[PDB]
């Protein structure tokens, strides 16, 4: 069908879209159509609901009516406040994510987290020493962990001048942020200050609002997300390269299928552990299943892929379709990007929809709350619920539509450096020689406005063909994986220089660097290259892109990339076009503030042209001649 | 004109609206008319812009379309999320306010804040001891201040199970919050968690969202605001009863008039100090002025009234009209509730519009940024700018319209207990005897939807006539003051029981308890009475009301009052009526959960009836006539 083929590039999506239609199940694409046309003011950003003197709408009329809100605020202020709160929502998601990792490490240090441990003591000691813990190399591991917990929690307080991990950024970048008033000080503090600035009659200057939006996003990339990544590696292991598989075919008709969905590995790692206990496996065998099969969705799926090689069922717009296979016996959710439509779709089948976080409550879900002290017991109960649901699966409604395809995952900065021999020198040498022109992180989401994964995959293919290595995270991981680009043999799809480097190292031309919080790994890598070369991040031949973004988190990631010196492309515009001044600041003005800017471009080939053009210019800034 | 008369009850407002009309100057009321009718979905709360799969609107269509957002969220979730973020914005305003006081007190302790001091050393030692500082009674004052700073900052961290001042709440109330998951833990943490919960695909249960809204607001009332109030008393003095005046007539043709606008006394106190320096006074006299006349607007005006008796020129909807007098030589702003239209109106005159906070930037303003290390120097500089502007005032456009009305301010809890002889016993005995039937805090704003101060004044008058003492904060202060309700002789306006107690104590029937952060004083008073009587705040004959509210801050105050057990009336509905379930929770469901609920009622006489009815029911459960 042409309408169904227009919604996604993938056969597995098409098959489940057909099954959903036949069964009368409404999907995210159906609801997107209902919501089109959108409200013009909402789309432009020229609407405000921040007090009950309003709500207000801003028009552009020759007679001057409705030019200002009731309080006097103009389109520039209203649009900038709205965008600031949008950014703050994304930073807040990453803040709570990182905070939960601190709380879990603390519980381990206290001896109050059955089934959790310090999996990577070497990294604990290295990170602790980096951040100033005394005698981190030799003191008892739990004492070192307790001191690292204190440092991390202090970044969630209000007494710092600069976040702890900010020391990774080059001195020139730190000095610029300091002069601009952009230095992130406290992970929660910047969010609170954003919410204050956007209250009526506080910050009424669009430039000031956007500068604080950058500071808020920086407190995510260098704070909430970076703490989340580094502590996740400490608690659950530092990723190393491993093979796995992707697509809806990772579900198995003969197994109990448990889909983990959401974000935090504190839950999904303990779900996986529960499925390996002998009595739990025996219960599944008694129910007639051959195995218990955990498969991943979205970022928590990325986490289990990076650390445990667990196959990934799908990304954002696959989530409803994964239930439509009829073979999902449970979805185990925590928080973020979990569409509430999944509760209703699960109810069309036998699938248990289980929530685990006090923050991720869904009306009608089965709530089994997880905390470090009870996770081992509670995750066992959740797996038993999934086995019970399996006994009620209707065989006649099962359609697992595809066979999975192979992928390589696990490219932490530690794994990349190990592949290079311990230092970044061979990578720098390849860039200087012109074999690799530059690097682009392709990050972020799906969005029903764009045929699913069409731009994600086309941009990836375009960049590697141009000898630009791609670093993939988030829901782009699934797109690149299903396209066959996450394997070493995909070097045949790269240009001659990138293909040669990739074959020499035995790595794909697209490196999976993890979940959305793991975009902090991209910041760390950029800072390392810049510090090694004695330059700013804004001097490096790098870029970032989210061709199909949707979320507040993706906007926060794009903003912290830009504010750190990385040109960042977005496939779709934020709701800001109602202010020409805010739009011009985002697309042009920021170049002269932070050394990078946003780009908005829905044609992925043109986006590749624009990203390549920045890389060409940065190579010239570095004096390269190759 | 007839339209002008319909916009306010006050002569000074009418005179300035007539003047603005004659001069072609538009006001908040003109822009409110342009924005009516409002977008129906925005007004109902059934619109969401939290991701670019949207924006979404929830409609009731015969074809069943648009019942859900693109992510699947229904009207209950969308409305509850919108209300949660609204509350979070209010809590955040009070969070940063309190944080600035911590930073200033720390700068004093470090010796890096010229012109700032510990003005109330005894209160510093008392608060420090209450919160656990060792030897707070005997150590050098600045050492004790440094330890109090650390405790307050820990409440802005992520390691507490409960905020430090929560210990004031009665045990039964703390036990209830703990079982509901409402205990506030960190002032910034609850705001951040609210923004996380309201991201797409996080909290999708309207009950959970409203429970966290209560927790976020409680982290304001017992955290951001309470720290702000108590540290302000430490740095600037504990308010005591004193005389002052209110209305546009506090401006003086023969003086350099400096309006202080916004919220934080760390700036307005230092502006006031600068105007008192001899050389600055001489510069004003050299310029032709008789003196320098500081006058307050909004909450920073309330702060200067409470601690220094500085006259208050007006509340929220008077702010544009104060510039229209033509006599404002400077307006000195920090943050919150400062309408950006004031920059444009100031530009119609000689008035300088000066911003002082890195958070309160206004395109076109003169920015003179204030911090503890430079406040004394910068505030002197700002006053000199006002004196210079005075030399260019156009006397043809000066019209200061009224005679100022006398008020009494300064009713901190410390002052109230002192008037009672040191304990709450005479106040409890007046309640038991039925002379004072109950207490209502009338708090919050103006709103162009309601004839300015009409409901604030009517509700205050109705309550005192029913022997219900009124505690006034925020922009209500100006309304009660202009109505002649803030003086001891106003006992003649109250019922016989309240009048007799007021005359016995020498106090007005309406007690000015301060700025909007000073609603924390009302929480402290309720907690003291509840603990004294061995009951919950939800057992006390109390209520709260914002008849003319507008701001996110006012909604956060209302929510923390409800969550603390205080029945709370609002004159206008929040943007929640698109969800019957969220509305029913706010108006009814919370009653069984936290012991109090919101009420929405635009008729202030009916609002008086409803607040009195709650007071009567609670008196009965205490065993009182
Ligand atoms: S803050 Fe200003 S623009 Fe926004 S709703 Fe209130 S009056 Fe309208
Ligand atoms: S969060 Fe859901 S309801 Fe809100 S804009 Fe996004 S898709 Fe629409
Ligand atoms: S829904 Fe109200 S302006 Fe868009
Ligand atoms: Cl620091
Ligand atoms: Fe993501
Ligand atoms: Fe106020
Ligand atoms: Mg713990
Ligand atoms: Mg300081
Ligand atoms: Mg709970």
């Amino acid at each position: 069908s042409k309408t169904i083929r227009s919604r996604s590039i993938w056969d597995d999506a098409h098959a489940m879209l057909e099954k959903a239609k036949a069964e009368g199940i409404s999907t995210v694409w159906d609801r997107a159509a209902e919501q089109t046309p959108a409200c013009k003011f909402c789309e432009l950003g020229t609407t405000c609901r921040n007090c009950i003197m309003g709500p207000c709408r801003i028009a552009n009329r020759k007679d001057g009516k409705m030019r200002l809100g009731v309080c006097g605020a103009d389109a520039d202020v209203i649009v900038a406040r709205n965008f600031g709160r949008f950014i703050a929502g994304g930073a807040a998601g990453h803040s709570d994510h990182g905070r939960d990792l601190i709380e879990t490490l603390e519980a381990v240090a206290e001896g109050k987290a059955p089934g959790y441990t310090i999996r990577d003591v070497a990294k604990l000691r290295r990170i602790a020493a980096e951040l100033g813990v005394a005698d981190a190399a030799t003191r008892p591991a739990h004492d070192v962990a307790a001191d690292l917990v204190t440092i991390c929690y202090n970044d969630f307080g209000s007494r710092r001048n600069a976040l702890a991990f900010l020391a990774r950024a080059p001195q020139v970048r730190r000095d610029l942020w300091q002069r601009l008033g952009m230095t992130p000080r406290g992970v929660d503090r910047e969010i609170a200050e954003m919410m204050h600035r956007t209250h009526m009659g506080c910050d009424n200057d669009h430039t000031s609002l956007l500068v604080h939006a950058a500071r808020t996003a920086l407190a995510d990339g260098w704070g909430g997300s970076m703490i989340g990544t580094e502590l996740s590696d400490i608690l659950f292991g530092t990723p190393r390269p491993r093979q796995s598989t992707v697509n809806l075919g990772v579900l198995r008709k003969d197994a109990v299928n448990i889909l983990v969905h959401g974000h935090n590995p504190v839950v999904s790692e303990m779900i996986l552990a529960a499925t390996r206990e002998p009595a739990v496996r025996q219960a599944a065998q008694d129910a007639g299943a051959a195995d218990i099969n955990v498969a991943g969705l979205c970022c928590t799926g990325n986490e289990l892929l990076m650390r445990q090689g667990i196959p990934m069922a799908g990304n954002h717009l696959m989530t409803e379709l994964a239930i439509v296979t009829g073979a999902a016996d449970a979805i185990v959710a925590d928080y973020q990007c979990i569409m509430p439509s999944l509760v209703q779709i699960a109810a069309c089948y036998h699938t248990r929809f289980v929530t685990t976080s006090p923050k991720g409550r869904f009306t009608g879900a089965t709530h089994v709350e997880v905390h470090p002290h009870n996770a081992q017991e509670r995750c066992r109960e959740i797996v038993m619920l999934a086995i019970d649901a399996y006994t009620r699966r209707d065989p006649a409604r099962v359609d697992i539509p595809s066979q999975p395809v192979s992928i390589m995952s696990g490219f932490s900065n530690e794994a990349i450096l190990e592949a290079l021999g311990g230092t970044p020198k061979p990578l720098i040498d390849a860039v200087v020689a012109g074999q690799i022109r530059g690097f682009v992180g392709i990050v972020g989401c799906n969005n029903p406005k764009i045929r699913q994964d069409s731009a994600n995959v086309t941009l990836t293919r375009e960049l590697i063909r141009r000898d630009i290595m791609v670093l993939a995270t988030g829901c782009v991981t699934t797109a690149a994986g299903k396209a066959g680009l996450l394997v070493p043999e995909a070097a045949s799809k790269a240009g001659e220089g990138l293909a040669a480097v990739c074959r020499s190292l035995g790595v794909p031309p697209v490196l999976h660097m993890g979940s959305c919080v793991d975009n902090s790994r991209i910041l760390q890598l950029c800072a390392l290259l810049a510090t090694t070369l004695g330059v700013d991040i804004s001097d490096l031949p790098v870029g970032a892109s989210s061709p199909e973004w949707y979320s507040e988190k993706a906007a926060a990631i794009a903003m912290y990339a830009v504010a750190s010196g990385i040109p960042t492309h977005l496939g779709l515009p934020p709701n800001i076009l109602g202010s020409e001044n805010v739009t011009a600041m985002a697309l042009h003005g920021l170049q002269d503030v932070v050394g990078a800017a946003f780009m908005v471009e829905p044609d992925p080939v043109k986006a590749a042209d624009m990203l390549e053009a920045h890389i060409v210019a940065r190579r010239a800034r570095l004096g390269l001649t190759s």
